[PDB]
């Protein structure tokens, strides 16, 4: 019967940005894919068709150019200056969502002008806008990581559909995607990035294992523990199976050598750890 | 400081499951991809490694092939069951999320067993349980649809960085993902899906557009107004840009035939459509 | 010691065009990925980086949009006038590959300008032009099947490492990638892919397979001895594995109806079926 | 007229294998993705579905495993193997295609048993038998380079449907995509590849291009001119084109910093560098 537009949001999706700082011959890359997605009074657009309100998504994608321009310190940074400049610049707006992905590049032999991507890992940074409020989310993923010992898994119940076998010995192996919410925007966004990113490794490979669980809390824990200006983190780790081929068959043994990396279906497990206290249901993990 | 275990979540993702009906020479399939996760007490399991309360996600991918057995009318029908044993059959497990892909498949020329993939659209069903509470949302994703004219854009705001030319007659293209949330649990899923389906298909080819957050309410709308059961649907529609390539340098005119389809950038616009007066924010959606 | 240039071709890939047919109110769509490389005389471009020779990449892509300015009847015939173009139009090229992927639409409840794609295929075309002569190779790729009986697989020899039980009732999934060679440029292109499409379709579901590679051959058998104009017809058919549930665990048994669909490892089955006489390694296979 | 059986072979695809090394407590890790394929007499499998020369390739992918077992010192080792037992155990099998894709790790903080995946490329190996005959060609993928300067275009025939501008500043990005043959199977597999690798990419930074494809030629000879065992290199490499935006109509210049990064199209630049007087086209290359 009655209709209502409820929460809602437009502009350009990945726009795809290299800036190339080249003040002296020593040449450095920022490679990022760039979001920008408004948020405000746009009911006459939906209802009416009215683009009154409506700042082209293409006016966006120059922006983020027209502003590359000038330089960054950092992705973060980078994104609040577009979140401020699109909240203050129309008054019909009132906050949004900004978020970019940032891809790594290495000197090719410490060559001044030539480089080679790291595609070992891509970084995160997204920042939502709520009329006065802001908040800043950095993350990490694509990344990796195996265990060929130093984990095992137990205990667990056996109802009739059980039939795995309890084994104090197997590969642990996912893939890190990580993010954790800052409490403040005065933050050395690169500095926290390979901090975090090291106490996650450290705490993957470190930690013996008795579950997928206790090795992502343990990741979370040295997080938290470490950084102030962080309030939670939550992870998603996919516990990729590689099988313990049979060998027997063939007259063989396998003593913990050959396995099968199966592709499909895989353990999922997910959790947020934060620090006592902190929020636990903040709107920038609506999306 | 403190550190606390916030919302988590775990269990097997994406196990391909194909069931064959064949009581009857006129054989039937059901493919699906689907993704269990439990929800509940797993304080313990984070915190020390103790699996007491960790049903193995091995364990939930063979129940859901046990399950699969007996048969199911309906994706929605095979999850509904699925996260009811699971919450019932363990006291320390509350609820979950259990969700699954649908791919369809038609007959090779009425062949009794023999079909070929329609890989034009993906149904997406899910299910959330949070202690007595059922949630379902169902959905369809990878529908590409194009309107060759009947399609405008003009009167938005225009800044130094707008370089955007108005138009009366430009190609509009998206992708139509749609996900809608049903009011309760007595829905004939499969009618509903295919009415959803073809409404928004209709308000897509019949509304002149004059900006894609106008076709998108006019997809919404019509939903709403058509299910009772239905107290929501939220869209995201890529703007799938065809830039009218200029022949001029060439001495040729392009009276809107020849268009360069790019890839990225893409405008992005999301909006939910709600019956008046429903929840403003269902759990659902956090996941 | 001494280092040659040996064959090299250079030009525009993937240049995405659609075609919109408007001169009345009945709209067509022709939407292609087109990829243009030369063949001829760029010894100096390579070791002396002298460019006189090398046609820019960036103009065979604007001959692209200029020549489908006047449209195309098909995909084909679009490809000879590209590669007619670019060897009569400069003396140092000699030849070339052009090829495309067109991918199909269908109109929205009959709909005049509004359509919807068609995903479950792709259709491709590639011609070759080396002097005075052209060969054109047609196909179809991303085309999944299914039988879910009336295949099986026994016979087979069995060795040390062989564990394999043989079967008389299995699931028989594929992907059809076909390409077939034209032996003369005067063919109904659109007529000879539907039926060509038909034929494949109709053998794949008919025979009663005791291997894929006998499924595979009436495929390729029913193609040739319909079409006079086609000399040959290569196939690779992945065997897309459906491992048939062991339920026992469970209490339950399967007949022949819970299946598990595995990605990867897949069996890869791949030959040439040819018009007896015709040749045995012409150039455009090499690519 | 009548049809002939030509060009065939079948096998397992994609077999992914991970080998733990650990005799000490220092875990060595290789992981790969092993494709298997034969060629032989396989003339009533395809005709009359006669399974009786038919080695399953569920048989191939057992073995692939068993071999495992006993370690190889390289990837080209192990498909030797592969290849050399499947020819010498089958009188019907006189040949096949063996290929593997190595993936790489390093150790997490030095790490005996943690490790973590290097994305930044992929290494691959093919293995081609014809009786007597083993010829093998390693390569190179998914290694994206870019310079930021020293790279210019211009000296190309402006047709007319040229409008690319003369440049002597550009950026120069690619994905290094190369393959090449040993003329030899006594080879230090690792070392050559680590050489070729250091090589490319030396000649790629080095080079100071007037075109892709001088670039191209340089990386060639220097692989061909320091490898005696190599006959020959071919390569494919995109030009992923990084367009100078124009910010003038905001009031800016844009000193060659602020960069599109593009999809689709993208110039597609290929040649053969070979050993004068080597092999032409043997027949490794067509697969």
């Amino acid at each position: 019967t009655k209709v209502v537009l409820g929460q809602n949001q437009y502009g350009k999706a990945e726009v795809r940005l290299v800036k190339v700082t080249r003040n002296t011959a020593r040449h450095e890359i920022q490679d990022l894919n760039v979001t920008s997605q408004l948020r405000g009074d746009f009911e006459a657009a939906h209802t009416a068709g009215d683009n009154a309100h409506v700042v082209a998504t293409d006016t966006q994608k120059n922006t983020v150019y027209a502003f590359a321009r000038d330089g960054f310190a950092t992705t973060e940074e980078f994104l609040l200056r577009l979140g401020k400049h699109f909240t203050e610049g129309f008054d019909w707006v009132t906050g949004g969502r900004w978020a970019a992905q940032q891809f790594f590049w290495d000197r090719i032999n410490d060559h001044d002008h030539a480089f080679s991507r790291n595609k070992s890992e891509v970084r995160t940074a997204v920042l939502e806008i709520s009329g006065s409020e802001q908040a800043i989310v950095a993350g990490i993923e694509g990344l990796t990581v195996l265990k060929s010992t130093g984990s095992e898994f137990h205990g667990f119940p056996r109802d009739k559909y059980t039939t795995l076998q309890e084994t104090t010995d197997r590969i642990l192996a996912t893939d890190v995607s990580a993010r954790w919410r800052y409490n403040t925007v005065e933050v050395d966004f690169d500095a926290v990035y390979a901090s975090v990113r090291g106490l996650l490794l450290k705490a993957f490979a470190e930690t013996h294992s008795l579950a997928l669980q206790q090795t992502m809390y343990e990741m979370g824990r040295a997080v938290i523990e470490t950084h102030p200006e962080i309030d939670e983190i939550k992870m998603s780790l996919p516990n990729k199976h590689h099988f313990l081929v049979d060998l027997q068959p063939f007259g063989q043994d396998n003593p913990n050598e050959v396995f099968y990396a199966a592709d499909r279906p895989y353990g999922l497990i997910e959790a947020t750890i934060q620090r006592e206290g902190s929020r636990a249901d903040h709107p920038i993990w609506s999306n």
